[PDB]
């Protein structure tokens, strides 16, 4: 042996949960023997981050079964964190360059040892382990084909240099996951910085709303469900920020202006460090269809806002939604708005829209029943799948607005 | 003069509300000059009917009003039953072939004092006064072409012979409105037999729920707007019954099945004393629309009847209607029933059908928030008006029948 390597190293199986199977000891000793290893196979290796006890993550059978499941014949290997963990948080990330160095050996080894492509590899962790695989990927000899960090650590790492980090020239294709951007940059967890080639804002990216600390485990609970539903993939859309995402004019995609999310991010790289964007559900699987709607409003009475109370409904071919109420900071005569329809269910191909704007909460009264109104109508509607621009209206009598029971309806007309 | 005659004749005009522009004498005199006259228009005369006090029926100047806007060039003669009224009732039956030689010398008077052709008059009343009329077009020498008896009289013609009551070979052409049928033959006001060439029992035939005594007045109604709105005429559907129309068995009219209603009657003639139906609103004009369904049920379970409390909802291109409630005795599995669909508006083209079985008064509960269901789909429909043989279909999750809280959705499907 070179380096005397402290971590315990664990090349895992489908029939174990939360233990050691089989450990491959350090130095240049049997591999194939003890520990099952093919070579015409797919090498995905893992890291345990930050860990503030002493416990291992209790995530890891789910983890292991579901890639175990999603690819036969894989070879996951994990290592112990806790050889080097339990200290100070500043001086677990001094041991952060000890362990890129000791998974450095790793991937040095067999690169004689059994001459590998290191084109079939990938390498991922989070918190302060994808900070570490970052620096061992920014070390590499030959450079690694795929990285997908998760939810990284905060102010351990900040303004820190390019080898000392993550960065896109440390892989042919850098991937990230910003769950918890909420707080300040020196207190708080989480970097509010394109780091990788893509980086995902989901819920906005500053904090998931099911509420444990919900920081890093809704991160591995999107990557897995993202890869058990390989047939349907999460769209995500490249944007410039948060709140013109949320207002939605992001979701084109006539060229390169989206791709999907998880595990196949369809191989697109030299990327200029652009924002991409997502919205999610909360302990239900995660597969939310995105709709932007383009409405138009009339009037020569000249009305300004008053409320943001309103409720819409969607019927479809394949599928139903009761309401999803929603908030728009600007109403007016003869202005067009947009904002973001977040489906759970997939609604397909569209007849009509059901709107009911009671507002029961805020204003619902307005001094006689009912608000001085607009007339609504020609409302257009584009997918976050493919493309849809078609065209509909409205009809004579339920184009007026009325604050309380009204049932407003549109329909699909093309001539 | 032949003939005295005792009842105050009156030639009406459009600027008369209630009262008398112009008295026509009896006896071959003067008729054209005092009164006017159009040799080239069209006559149509009314004979009021019966009246408890002294009383002139206060329905005459939307009548005259309606008529004389519906046909230009209109000669409108209405007699005074008030010579001959205010008497008991039976006597007053005994007065109805007297006023009906009345207006025999008054149809016979012109017939060669100006040689009218004859075939472009009509002849209308209600009560007594349809009687009469029947009794007059029952003595004719040229045979009337039209009559469209309204509500007539009850418990005094009872089994009478032909030339004493209104009968087929009275006209070429005979039609009445048989609107109060409700209570006992020889007490109750209306016969229950199908007296004219067509017959209609409209809302049943036994009254009408808008509720002054209701019968009549009706009548009169539904005629008036019946001839106001001419382009869309009500559509009058022959059956065998009233339960069996009321099951829907009856709206197919591939054949001659179904015709028209008050003015215009297609002119179909050679009528086998056929029962002919509707169903109407209540207060607003009346032009109710009306669908079939095939409902088809499945279960190996075998769950029998319970309850008749379920809602359903419509949902199309041009209108929308919010809950119809109704009722149906008998549910069960795999067995096919039918029921009538009223409508206020006109749908139009179909998309998708929507349904609500809270059932809130009638057993919402069952014994856990829900009922034993079965498995609905494949419901079939057919329009009241023309044809419409399509075929709809179900999906997956709501097929189950569930009580309260249950928006069963159905869906179009050609393939």
């Amino acid at each position: 042996d070179f380096r005397d390597i402290e971590s315990k190293f664990a090349l895992r199986t489908p029939e174990d949960t939360a233990e050691d199977t089989c450990h491959l000891i350090p130095g240049v000793t049997e591999s194939v023997a003890n520990c099952h290893f093919n070579h015409s196979s797919k090498t995905f290796v893992v890291i345990h981050g930050w860990t503030v006890t002493g416990m291992y993550e209790s995530w890891v059978p789910k983890l292991v079964a579901a890639l175990y499941k999603r690819e036969p014949d894989s070879n996951v290997i994990v290592v112990d964190w806790l050889s080097r963990a339990q200290q100070h948080y500043p001086v677990s990330a001094g041991y952060t360059k000890l362990v890129g160095q000791d998974v450095a050996k790793f991937m040095n080894w067999m690169a004689d040892e059994f001459n590998y492509p290191l084109g079939n590899v990938h390498l991922l962790g989070y918190s302060l382990g994808a900070h570490a695989a970052g620096i061992a990927g920014s070390l590499t000899n030959k450079k690694v084909n795929r990285i997908t960090g998760l939810d990284p650590a905060g102010p351990n790492f900040e303004y820190a240099e390019a080898p000392s980090r993550l960065s896109p020239d440390d892989a042919d294709f850098v991937d990230v996951l910003h769950t918890f951007t909420r707080g300040s940059p020196g207190r708080s967890i989480g970097i509010q910085k394109p780091v990788g080639h893509v980086d995902i804002y989901p819920n906005g990216g500053t904090f998931q709303p099911g509420c444990v600390k919900c920081s890093h485990e809704r991160s591995v609970h999107l990557f897995i469900d993202s890869l058990l539903n390989e047939e349907n993939p999460s769209k995500a859309y490249r944007c410039n920020s948060k709140e013109a995402f949320e207002k939605g004019l992001c979701l084109s995609c006539r060229k390169n202006r989206c791709n999907n999310m998880g595990y196949e991010i369809n191989k697109v790289r030299a990327k200029r460090s652009s924002k991409m964007y997502l919205k999610t559900r909360s302990q239900m699987p995660y597969k939310v269809f995105h709709y932007q709607v383009k409405i138009h409003f009339s009037g020569t009475e000249s009305n300004t806002y008053t409320n943001q109370a309103f409720e819409i409904s969607l019927y479809g071919t394949v599928a139903e939604s009761e309401n999803i109420p929603f908030t728009l900071p600007e109403v007016s005569t003869n202005k067009t708005y947009s904002f973001l329809l977040y489906t759970e269910v997939d609604i397909g191909e569209l007849l009509m829209l059901k709107l009911k704007w009671i507002s029961d909460s805020y204003f619902s009264w307005s001094n006689w029943w009912s608000s001085p109104g607009f007339d609504i109508g020609k409302i257009r509607v584009k997918a976050g799948e493919t493309q849809k621009k078609v065209i509909f209206c409205s009809r004579e009598k339920m184009s007026y607005l009325q604050k309380g029971k009204s049932p407003v309806i549109f329909v699909k007309c093309h001539d």
